[PDB]
Order: C-alpha cells, then structure tokens, then sequence
C-alpha cells in the first residue's frame, strides 16, 4: 500500500531520488549506469557550449563528513548532452533532466534555442545552473544578473524549466530571491542547494591544502551542508508555493531524505554519497525511506511533504 | 623548549585557547570557571545596553555533528559585564575580552565610551560583534563601514571585530577593503555561526528549536571548512591585523589547522559547551603533541604557513 511515486511536471517518477548534477553523469557509461539504477530520475553534468577539461587535479577530496571540489565544469560539451537526450536516453525507464551552465546569459539562451525542439519531442527537462562556484561569480549571488538570465532564458526557451540555486543564509536573501523567481512563470522548480562555496581543507601531515585550484578553496558537499540545505528547501517551499522545490545536500540515508521531503522537497538529489557508494545507493535509500514511512503509517509522500511542524 | 605562548595586543597569552563568545560566559559563575580553567584567555557573552532574557526555549540543540542555536542575545546587561571587567576579573590569571552587540551604531558607541576608562585602567579588550544572526551588520558593507567609523571616533583604544562567514572572494575582498581602512581594528575573529540552518527531528517531524520557525546558527563540525577558509582569506588580505580562528575546534589537530591558516588565538564554542572547561587541558596537550611530532617549538613558526598544492 506504500508508494514513493511522485507526479510532477507532467511526468510520473517511481521515487523521488536522482543524482545531483555533476555526480555520475558526465559520460555515456555513467548516464547509462544512472538510467539502469533504481533512481526515479537522473540529470546530466552541467554543460557549456564547448567541451572543457576543467581544473588541474587533484580537484576533489573526500573529507571526514563530506567532500570538497573545484572541478571547474569539466564536461563533454552541450552537443554531447543534447545528443544523449535526443538519441540515447531510454525515456521508458525514467525522465531525464539536462543541466546547462553557460558563462553568460547569451551562451545559455543559445543552448536553450537548440534544446527546445528536443525537449518538445523527447521530454527532457531543463535545469539552469545559477550557482557554479569554481570557475565568473555565481549569478544567483547577484540578483540583477539573476533577473537578466531568467529574462533571457524565458525569451529564448518556450518550455518550463528549473533553476539550481546556491545556499542563502538570511531571510533578506530568501525574500529577495523568491521575489524574482515568482515573477517568472516558466521557472517551475527550484533546486536547493549547490555546494557551500569556498570552504578550505588543510591536511595535518602535509600542512598543505588538499585540492590544487584556487589556493585550495572549493565547494563543500555532504553532511556539512545538510542543515543549510534543509533551511533553503523550506525557505523557498514557503515563499514560492507556485513552484516545486527539489532538495539537494547531505543525503546519506532514507531518514535524511524523509527530512528533505518534510521540509518541502518534491525530488531528492544525491551527490557526495552517490560518488562514494555508486548507483546501488538508490536501492538502499528507497528501502530506508519506506521503512521510515512504515513506522509512521504513511502510504504516500504527499501525506507529509512540506508538513514540518513548529514548536 | 616548546611553548604555546602568543604575544599579542601587548600581552603574553599562555596559550591560544579561549571560549567563543556566548559559550560559558554569561554568569559570574561561568566567568569564574573560565578564569579558573587552563584557557589562555576568555571572553564575555555579547552584551547589550539593557539585560535581555533572550529567545523562548528550547533555543540550543545538540546535534551529532555540532549545534544549532537561536539564543537571542540573553545577557545580564552591559553594566554587569563592565562591572565584572572593572572589579571582579582577576587579571593576574589571564587577559579578558568583552563582547558587545548593540542594536545600532550609537548603542555601541555609548557602550564603548563607558568602557574606555575600564579598558585603560584594567586592560579588558573589546570584540565588536558584527554578526549576530538570531535577533548581521557585516553582511551589509555600508553599515559595517559606518559602525567601524562610529566606534573608531568614540573609542580611544584598539578593538576587534567578530565576523560572519563569507562564501566567495568578492565578499572577502570587499570586507577586507573596509577593515583595512580602520587601524584601530587590530584583530578579526572568523567566524560566527553559519546563519539560518534548519534541523528537523525525524520522530517528532518538528523543528528542534522554538524561535524563528526553527532557523538558527550552526556551530561545531559543520562549520570547520568554512571557518578555515575565512581565517585564511582574511589572513591573506589583512596582513597588518591579527586573525582569531573560531569554528569547529574539537582537537589539538583542529587548532593546529586553524593556526596554519593564520589564527593567532583559537576560540572554542560547541565543543566547550559539550565538554566544559577541562577541554582546555586536553587541547593544549594535543596541540603540543602535534608540534612535538613535527619539531615545532613556537606557534610563530607556522602561523599562516599553509602550503599550496
Ligand atoms: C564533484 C562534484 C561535481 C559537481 N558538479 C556540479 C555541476 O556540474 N552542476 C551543479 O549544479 N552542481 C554540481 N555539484 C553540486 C552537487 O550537485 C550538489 O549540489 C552538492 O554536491 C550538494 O549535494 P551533496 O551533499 O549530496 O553532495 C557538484 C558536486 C560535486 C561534489
Ligand atoms: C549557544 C551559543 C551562543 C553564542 N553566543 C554568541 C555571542 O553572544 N556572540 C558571538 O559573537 N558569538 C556567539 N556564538 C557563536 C560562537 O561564538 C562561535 O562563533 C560559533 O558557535 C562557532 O564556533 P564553534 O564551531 O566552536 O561552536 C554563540 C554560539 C552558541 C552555540
Ligand atoms: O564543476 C564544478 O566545479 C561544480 C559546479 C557546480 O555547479 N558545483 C560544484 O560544486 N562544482
Ligand atoms: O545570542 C545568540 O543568539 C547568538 C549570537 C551570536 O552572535 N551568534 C550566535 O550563534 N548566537
């Protein structure tokens, strides 16, 4: 009688889980692995108009409670991911998201013009990255830029799309960002959050930073970011009730996923933990979330989505 | 041969450890325990012109990786901490910092005026809280410039600033550019809690603290990489000032990393709340241990010497 199904965006998802953009989604072999997994969906690596090798290595490092990265958007180029969406993805398995991360509003609109007919025919769904912190400061920490990008994309792209947001840390920013997003009818989902930007890890033995780019500063993922991610999910759930919220950050167990959904998440994305465990993690996360709901008597996610209680 | 001593602000500190403002420093008894502890120094609860009861409880919550709090600046009032600094603190034990967190520039100035006689006579050192997130001036640069100007005109002594965490180099540069205009700012404390996190309990399906719909500042293991980044960012950009590190310290190795990033003093919040003042005995031993394994004899030998990667 229990169900993890999600019915949103004109699609049915078997469960709310998917990878986070950037993790296990850059090559055809990785995307096929995601498609073969039990995840409810998948999303491509954020892509640019041209292929990128990304930053010098080491550019990822495992931390005691998570991860730090300055990948620098290594990706096979937009044409590769468009071809994947248009020709290779098995949509009978699960819906597909494509993440784009052009370096200007014009670069993104040019990609969207070419994505539009493929999205129309095949059903791939756009997620626009406004929060890459490792290349070009983050568009979503500049509200005038943010508004410019959304205007340019909406003019260039006929379909609804979503946005990948950086974490904010005060209600003035939650309100300011929500005010802009609610003014764009095509923004139909908000993904909270990208990594916490520009953390720093130093090794005791070497006395040296652990990644090479940008003097060691890089984005934090994993358990470090979970309370921030929940806060952002719930702040935008409250302020943007006309849009869906996707939760991303710190998900290692079905209990973590349960809390994202209680904060308001429709879909739940998995980044650092998926890098560590591989795509069988989705078998564990569905079983664990179903165990949480069984002990509480819940039969469907809408029985508790967004229903976090106050004291 | 080895020493944890830190010579700054014209004082010799026995070691770099101290409580973080707000932890174990609100009552006469807590201040005494901190003075009796082996800490190199101590700092008072951020105080306000009048007494404050603070937010409705529960307003602190222990987490497995740290803490979330929405205290609400509960404090005995500035007069109490000034009287403590004036008469009751044994300065022969260790130096004393006083934290002030007035709700405007004029409130902070008038407090500083009343504090300046006591600073001069007794040597208490001011830390100006620009980053309280539970009732942040340092997230608005125009306001932070105006606070520092008002303080510098009203206060004839050096002081320091407690900074919120920043998350990109544009904000690091802008904050440093402002701080570097004010020579009376002789130290910068990085960081205050990461603001407006949210924790929910699986069993109750409810937020775990009562104020502000459950949103509050994060401390402890969550914040350590952000704390190190902020310490090092301001160490690089403010070479003419001292950096105090605060954030995620549970062990001597944690303190060692803060010093490599640039910290002169190392403040302890969440771990001290959990462990009590005996933590400073463990922390000095552990840091001396790391130094001994590496042949270091003084903190000046590796403060800020993090290598590239
Ligand atoms: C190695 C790595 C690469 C990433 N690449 C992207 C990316 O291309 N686009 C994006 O929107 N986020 C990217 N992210 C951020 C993740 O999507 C996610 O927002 C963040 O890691 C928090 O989730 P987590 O705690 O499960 O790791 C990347 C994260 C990592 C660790
Ligand atoms: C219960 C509690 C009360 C605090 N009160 C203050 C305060 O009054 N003034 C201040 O500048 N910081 C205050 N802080 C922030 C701490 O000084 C410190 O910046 C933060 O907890 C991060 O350090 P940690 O990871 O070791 O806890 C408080 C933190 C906690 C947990
Ligand atoms: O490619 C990357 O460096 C990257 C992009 C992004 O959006 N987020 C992240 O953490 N890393
Ligand atoms: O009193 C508080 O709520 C408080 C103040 C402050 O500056 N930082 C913090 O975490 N809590």
């Amino acid at each position: 009688s229990m169900s993890l199904q999600v019915g949103i965006l004109g699609n049915t998802f078997a469960n709310p889980f998917m990878n986070a953009a950037g993790v296990m989604c850059s090559t055809e072999e990785e995307l096929a692995a995601m498609t073969e997994s039990t995840s409810g969906s998948l999303i491509t690596k954020s892509c640019t108009p041209a292929l990128r090798e990304g930053n010098p290595a080491p550019r990822y490092y495992t931390l005691p409670l998570g991860s730090i990265n300055s990948m620098g958007l290594p990706n096979k180029g937009f044409d590769f991911y468009l071809a994947y969406s248009a020709r290779h993805h098995d949509y009978s398995r699960k819906p597909l998201f494509i993440s784009i991360s052009g370096f200007s509003a014009e670069e993104n609109a040019e990609m969207c013009k070419r994505l539009a007919p493929v999205a129309a025919e095949k059903g791939v769904i756009l997620e626009l990255n406004l929060s890459c912190p490792n290349v070009k400061p983050q568009v979503a920490y500049d509200f005038d830029a943010m508004r410019r990008y959304l205007a340019a994309i909406s003019e260039a792209y006929p379909h609804p799309f979503g946005v990948k947001m950086p974490p904010y840390f005060d209600f003035a920013h939650f309100d300011a960002a929500a005010e802009i997003l609610n003014q764009f009818p095509k923004v139909q989902f908000i993904t909270c959050i990208n990594s916490i930007g520009n953390g720093l890890v130093i090794d005791v033995e070497t006395e040296s930073v652990v990644i090479k780019p940008k003097q060691g500063f890089g984005g934090l993922g994993g358990r470090y970011v979970f309370p921030t991610a929940l806060a952002n999910v719930n702040a935008f759930y409250r302020r943007c009730p006309g849009k869906l919220i996707f939760g991303c950050g710190g998900v290692y167990t079905g209990e973590d996923a349960f809390l994202h959904v209680l904060a308001g998440a429709s879909m739940v994305q998995v980044g650092t933990a998926l890098h560590e465990e591989g795509a069988a993690i989705f078998e564990r996360l569905t079983a664990e979330l179903l165990d949480v709901m069984a002990k509480k008597g819940y039969k469907a996610l809408d029985e508790f989505r967004g229903k976090v209680k106050a004291m």
